């Protein structure tokens, strides 16, 4: 019955044109409506502006012109195009690990979490799957698929002490979490988790979707940066279209010289086997973005991002102020107030996506902003002016 | 189940050693593959049943959509807005199938996004139905039984047992049946007449997987179900793949009637991959639009005729499992896993790539899985038959 008012907001969101509408991509991180209104996108997941990189777009087209086919042997043969190998080898040199590409980070979780619960990745010993409470939904929805294979226990957020207790009462334990948490700005306790891993052999499973391109040298990620080189007990899934400037997702199996984890997941029954690989333009974009991630352009993009983050925090008060995570939340009074503010900001040249029930709790709606390197200093200052004029009048 | 892993992984290694599994080949015009060593072989196992993976109209449209939009993501920086290209793609598929259709990155993501919602009764008047899975149902759906078991009672009947399905329909209020429209292994089709009748009598929700029926079966390629059904109702749902014949990328959910938007909105606002998982990139959407327009032209009945012509030529020259079917999937039973891998290696070195073994198929039932397509020429099929017959002698 609670759906009575939940979907009631969705219809109010689609009516005002600030949710479920149609806008065109315009250079400069800008969206254009059919009527001619141009606004600056303040919620784009492309944290480095690589979705507008002319190098990446040309490489996607160049790969499609060369191979003259969309399928890289997806939904087809167990063979593979050289493009797909060059793509997974590019991600391999970038991350320093054995990497496989999939059509989405969600497909990576579907292909890894169950077989991880089977012990095939932990020397036949079925581990105890420990999920964080704030783990992403593409992983937590598969808890039952994991439960049919071993014991599943959900602990509260960053409860390192409760996790260590299960590591003492069981021989093999695994922890599934996010490297970077969007809602809350919290981070995975790497120092505490690497201590448990060095003692009990705790298996680590990180979702690096909000961590891949924005954190670490060469944009290797929060986990891979503070760790140095991945081991045989750490596994990463990530999305390659949120800051990486490409498409699909990837499984970061482990050590580059070790083919055992890739073989075990390949020959298992999962999306890595039956589902379709990425199309040629995505693979070409992955290659070019991997080369771009290894050049001096990426640390320059990270600097402009941190620069834009500091500018935003000094001009606008938002939940998450002071983070290194470029996600800010302008918590508004109600869902109706959330929708009307977005409509006002758009007519003055700024789109900010609205969150509400049931995505967020009742009475806790607001506008979800995301900071990217491609935003200019004038864009952020002008947004803070429009945001301040709304509050007063 | 734990000792057989020694003999199974031995077949994977041998298949990779012989070069017929997991090696790197380049796509060549004319349904062909090229090795780094210059060997060119005809691909006798492609899923592009109409040869639309080589269509210059579709390829050019995929390139055009990428230059025009100058971005890869169709979700406007992955926000909850959408590019006009995506609305045009779902509208093109909607005009083709005559139904309300949404696109996803894969047909697997469609099952992950629909089967839990259907099991919760949110699509069946709030009454949680009994999920009745077919035994031969695809793994992208069968692996989600536990996700459905948390929402309702889940049963698995034997293949096409319409009698056991009718019994569940009369012992429960609401019941749904998850199956494949066309089964690749076995050449078996769905009992639509019996299924439609149980739907008319009990209200049985029909959940079809048209992955091997789209483009290959029906006027304008609307699928096996939509051809014999006419127009979809509000108790039938389809999921399909757009790379196994449609000539593009990704998958799609065929919710129901074009006018009704309730099923689309229920799944969009539900905790499903249709919400958080990334949407198809621009070139995939540009290809979908062009293939949709191509499906509505006279070229598709022409390609369907060329396909059936090649099925008849193949069946008249090669004895294979499924001979006489209208589905372009043949299986050359060789039994021995070693004979299968060696037959594939011999055929490749003679110009034709075709192999299934344990654990993909049961032990002693290994063989070569061939797939007929419109892009195959008469000489391609005749020459393969000559090579396949000289393997029988020596
Ligand atoms: C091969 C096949 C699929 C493939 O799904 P994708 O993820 O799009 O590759 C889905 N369903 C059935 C019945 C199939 O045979
Ligand atoms: C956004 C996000 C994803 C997205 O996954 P895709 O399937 O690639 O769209 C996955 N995990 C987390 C933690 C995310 O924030």
């Amino acid at each position: 019955k609670l759906r009575h008012l939940s979907d009631g907001y969705w219809d109010s969101a689609a009516r005002l044109g600030v949710h479920g509408a149609v806008l065109q991509a315009v250079p400069g991180g800008r969206l254009s409506a059919p009527d001619g209104r141009v606004a600056v996108n303040m919620s784009s997941y492309s944290y480095l502006g690589l979705d507008e990189s002319p190098r990446i777009i040309d490489a996607a087209i160049a790969a499609l012109r060369s191979n003259m086919v969309l399928n890289s042997s997806l939904g087809r043969v167990r063979m593979t195009l050289p493009l797909l190998e060059e793509a997974e080898c590019a991600l391999g040199d970038l991350f320093g690990a054995d990497v496989a590409t999939l059509n989405s980070c969600s497909a990576a979780a579907w292909a890894t979490l169950p077989v991880l619960a089977s012990g095939l990745l932990t020397d036949g010993v079925a581990p105890v799957m420990v999920f964080d409470k704030r783990a992403h939904f593409c992983m937590a929805s598969l808890k039952s698929l994991c439960a049919d294979e071993t014991r599943v226990e959900t602990i509260r957020h960053n409860d390192v002490d409760a996790l260590a207790d299960i590591c003492r009462k069981n021989k093999r334990v695994a922890y599934v979490c996010d490297s970077v948490y969007s809602t809350g700005g919290t981070l995975a306790p790497l120092e505490e988790l690497f201590a448990l891993q060095k003692e009990f052999g705790l298996f680590l499973y990180f979702d690096e979707a909000h961590s891949t391109s924005v954190i670490g040298d060469m944009g290797r990620g929060y986990v891979l940066d503070r760790m140095g080189a991945i081991n045989d007990s750490t596994m990463l899934i990530t999305s390659l279209n949120k800051g990486f400037g490409a498409s699909g997702g990837a499984i970061v199996f482990g050590p580059r010289d070790d083919d055992r984890k890739r073989k075990i997941i390949q020959r298992s029954s999962g999306p890595l086997m039956w589902s379709q690989r990425l199309n040629t333009p995505a693979l070409g974009a992955i290659i070019e973005s991997a080369k771009l991630h290894r050049s001096e352009a990426l640390p320059e993009l990270q600097a402009k991002l941190h620069s834009n983050i500091a500018l935003f925090d000094g001009l606008v008060r938002a939940a998450g102020q002071g983070n290194s995570v470029p996600i800010r939340y302008l918590e508004l009074g109600s869902e109706v107030d959330t929708l009307e503010a977005s409509a006002y900001l758009f007519d003055n040249g700024f789109y900010v996506e609205p969150d509400f029930f049931p995505i967020v709790s009742r009475g806790a709606a607001g506008l979800r902003a995301r900071i990217r390197s491609s935003m200019s200093t004038a864009d952020i200052e002008q947004f803070a002016h429009v945001w301040h004029k709304l509050g007063v009048d």
